[PDB]
């Protein structure tokens, strides 16, 4: 269902706060959810739990953890229908109402919920336990594999992606109410004919006794159009288009109306009128060529892990405007819905990506004992959920299906082939892409032709022709010449960068140094501007972020242009100079 | 005497190395130079001793220390005269040969020596003890005062300058030989008539029996002119000039010649043909206007303190060339002589400066109980020794008499007046300056008219309390207007910058961030470029350096554009942008 909001017809209670917290264990208490949890530990919920507690055992935990609290359903909600919703449980969430399992969800970055109307009476209190599991298998979306250290028996988690496997309730939890007859879903699609804007809409509602009205209201509160029925086409004269760098949002009120013209349900959906098209080598937004500038990001801050944070969100966006970035990519998982809403209002463009990173063991990655058909089922599910959630965001301009898959290997094409089609079939308003790793050159990649736009991640300066910038220039150039001569598509660079410790400086060519970072980004730009087919450049990464432990990671990933606490490295000023002095 | 060298007639022995080291104490060994020091400590000799031992007592020590080692005079110096020289002992040095005092010297940054010819015989070993004192008084030229912490009894050294009071033998020590008849000094003075270069020379030699010859050899080895006599004028047709862009150096060989045609003594002095001139607000090198770019520096590196270091010197000059900096000032004491030679070869320009910093207690600074005429003598003495040693360097383009005196107070003009006259008199070929502090505004200062070029130190602190850039800008411009209306002289900004920790970053305007330092330098430049009379900009400082302890000092002074270990802050790149262009 739609992201819940408070209306004249719907109530919404935040369940964020401190919750009682416990790890699972091998105790005579298998089944925590059946009674009041016994812990002195409280974990705040919009948070990953790993770094909260300054305890190694919680942090390194593999398997289930339990959050618990008492909740009271408002007495004035009799005659209504109500649900508990998790915006996200990373990676596998279960919801329990007093000992009853009521939901079981498997991906780590999308919503789920349970209708508890008939299980708990209005004005009743109940014990809400949400179990969350972090275990990654070859069938989970980021895939991974649990192993056991030989000498100690410590359970340990392997995976093939960078960012740390933060787990828990990294996004908000909610109790909300909906009327018996309610709106369940809305799809809006937006074209333009000359200066007239056209909204294709479809409303899905629980019942049909009494009907659907729609109103489109501009930023001034003026109703600009109306329509009747659960689906149709709304004409808007002299539309205020939604543009990169100049958002405009209309406000689409779907109501349910009874036999009298009395309102039964209402829901307010923000929509931007905008078109995306790929014509040969150009990426077009409202029939105007567009060039991405900005970053791959991560949901990651000093203590709350992947926990959504309003201050860092508003600030991060403020830093984007400051340096003239116009976009970012939801690198390696869908971000919080509230970030997409904020991008819509800020006029920021978004490459929206599924959690499907780490489909690469470089042993054959696409075989029965690795990424296999059941894995592809999970991947298809992730695509559906993401698209289902973010279909109405004008900011979201393209779906990224995966990140660094081993798209050079036998079996990779048979694995991915259905996936671009599924996305295009669920949402025909946007192009589909994926982010290509260096192994999969223009020669070796065997997947690229099934996508509408090509995204490349490349580290010539850092990882291969190390500190040898001229050597990296030549190989970068060759490569790009290969892609441009082989495909007639837009090419957006989505990773390029270098680990850089703030404060570390050198007059020489010195990796990890602030000067080196600048020298490399600067060179990459020089090469980009030589190629007409480039449609975007997004630096890796916006900010330093935590990764799994490893001798080649200095307390995480330091390829940020800002520090974890958002202080600018020299590179940040270079991009600022570049992106504000060119379109 | 002249900086010693190896010639065909002269031998030179380095005495650098590890020496035995002891602090003074109050036991019956009241005279350590009268016998072998049995201490187990060894201190390296081109170095300050303070951070070397990882020991508090030694670092914080106030008073004398003793260095010691044996030396052997070579067998073949029989017919020869021989000396022990310290390039520098900071601040007060004594040389002992086996229980006998043979030299006592007071300034901390210039050389001294002793003729030991008659005390020790060729082929003899002797015990060399060198006592060095670190105490400052109101009469030492950087002045200070020793005090006692009442609760602990601890002896403590107060002073008014920034940089830490490092002591010891910060510079090399030598045993050397010279014939009985020898050259003792040479003065060269260079000038231009059309395209022909002129060299006035004067040679001072220990005896006048048998004459003096001079040859002037070019960079290709060609003798290009000669002269006879102890003094004269040599003409160099179509001279290649020494320029800031591009050093060219002639090599002048002064000799003493016996009745026959036989060389008895010889000495090789590098000379660059160049003029310096002030005209109105313009500083002219070889008749064309010059704009100083670069730094205030310090002799400061991580362990050895003020000890001279060939590596850091070459690198520091590469970094200057890297950022297109064309000059620096020897803030705030003469630097190693080798730096001045190296500056000559590198084509870099030098404001050469005395130890006279800290003549300011902001109680009346210039008065009989504070900085007085006895102090002025040490100061005159300091000018004398600096000019005598650096007079022949083409890189040295101006003398700086003092840094941050209280030039706004009563007594200040009467104290200073003799000093620039003295400098111009010992060297009439260069202009004289001093670095003026923020208190001495164009109104308040009462000394400035006695100098040829005005050097201002104007940290933004003087102008704004709360690190507000627009406030700083309005006040700097007002002040510079005052100076340009009231004096017809070149103005060089000799201190400007911001304390800055490497790695501290902010998208806001925040002091102590790399961004703030950048923005402040940049705003200062915009202001300087609005004024025709500006002849120069030297940022304070080149690199981070150690200071006395202050809660306002973060393990030293962090105004460096480089870190102590020579890493660039963002400010270095900003300066590189400006100086490599215009
Ligand atoms: C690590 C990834 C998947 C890729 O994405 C990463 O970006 C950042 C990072 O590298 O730290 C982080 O955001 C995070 O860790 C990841 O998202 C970056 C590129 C990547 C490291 C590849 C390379 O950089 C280069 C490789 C070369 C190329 C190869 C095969 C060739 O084509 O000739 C020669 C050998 C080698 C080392 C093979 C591995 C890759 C393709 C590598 C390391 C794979 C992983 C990539």
């Amino acid at each position: 269902m739609l992201k819940p909001q408070q209306t004249t017809t719907r109530d919404l209670i935040s369940l964020d706060g401190l919750w009682k917290f416990a790890l699972a264990s091998d105790d005579n208490n298998t089944q925590p959810w059946t009674s009041q949890l016994k812990t002195s530990l409280e974990c705040p919920v919009p948070a990953s739990y790993n770094d909260i507690f300054a305890d190694s055992k919680i942090h390194d935990h593999v398997g289930w953890v339990y959050y618990q609290r008492d909740v009271i359903v408002p007495k004035g909600w009799s005659e209504e229908r109500y649900l508990v919703r998790c915006e996200a449980a990373t990676h596998h969430g279960r919801i329990y109402v007093n000992g009853n399992l009521v939901a079981d969800h498997v991906g780590g970055y999308t919503p789920f919920e349970a209708d508890i109307t008939d299980l708990v009476a209005a004005g009743e209190q109940f014990r809400l336990t949400i179990a969350v599991d972090n275990e990654l298998t070859y069938q989970t979306i980021p895939p991974g594999k649990v192993e056991i250290l030989e000498a100690t028996g410590k359970k340990v988690q392997t995976y093939q992606h960078d960012f740390y496997n933060y787990a828990g309730l990294a996004r908000s939890v909610w109790l909300y109410s909906v009327p018996q007859q309610h709106i369940q879903d809305i799809t809006v699609r937006t074209d333009v004919q000359g200066t007239t804007g056209l909204i294709d809409y479809n409303v899905v509602a629980s019942t049909t006794q009494g009907t659907i009205q729609v109103a489109v209201i501009d930023e001034d509160g003026t109703t600009v159009a109306t329509s009747s029925g659960s689906n149709g086409t709304i004409h808007i004269p002299s539309v205020h288009l939604w543009q990169p760098g100049a958002a405009y949002l209309y406000q689409l009120h779907a109501s349910i109306i009874d036999s009298s013209k009395k309102t039964i349900d209402t829901y307010k959906l923000a929509t931007g009128i905008r078109t995306v098209k790929v014509q040969g080598t150009q990426f077009l937004i409202n029939d105007k060529p567009f060039y991405f500038t900005g970053f791959g990001k991560h949901e990651d801050t000093n203590i709350r892990g992947k926990g959504h944070d309003d201050a860092y969100m508003v600030h991060d966006f403020q830093l984007l405007h400051w340096m003239g970035a116009n976009s970012f990519r939801t690198s390696h998982y869908p971000y919080a819905e509230e970030v997409m809403e904020y991008a819509d209002r800020q006029g920021i463009v978004v490459i929206d990506e599924t959690p499907a990173v780490g489909l690469a063991f470089s042993p054959a990655t696409f075989s029965p004992d690795r990424i296999n058909n059941k894995t592809r089922e999970a991947h298809a599910q992730a695509i559906r959920e993401l698209i289902h959630r973010d279909k109405n965001h004008p900011s979201v301009v393209m779906w990224s299906i995966a990140n660094d898959p081993a798209s050079n290997e036998d079996g990779a094409r048979e694995y991915f082939a259905p996936l671009p089609k599924l996305a295009r079939q669920l949402d025909p308003t946007r192009p589909v892409t994926f982010a290509n790793v260096g192994l999969a050159t223009y020669k070796a990649d065997r997947i690229a032709d099934l996508f509408d736009v090509l995204c490349l991640n490349r580290y010539f300066g850092w990882y291969t022709q190390t500190a040898e910038l001229d050597e990296a220039e030549a190989a970068l150039e060759e490569e790009l010449r290969g892609w441009t001569e082989k495909y007639d598509k837009p090419i957006v660079m989505t990773d390029y960068g270098a680990d850089t410790v703030a404060g570390l400086h050198s007059v020489m060519v010195t990796p990890w140094s602030e000067e080196f970072q600048v020298e490399m980004l600067d060179m990459y730009h020089r090469v980009f501007d030589r190629f007409e087919a480039m449609a975007g450049e997004q630096v890796w990464n916006f900010a330093d972020f935590q990764t799994a432990v490893g001798v080649s990671r200095v307390d995480g990933n330091k390829k940020g242009v800002f520090t974890r606490d958002r202080k600018p490295k020299a590179a940040a000023h270079l991009l600022r100079k570049r992106w504000t002095n060119l379109h």
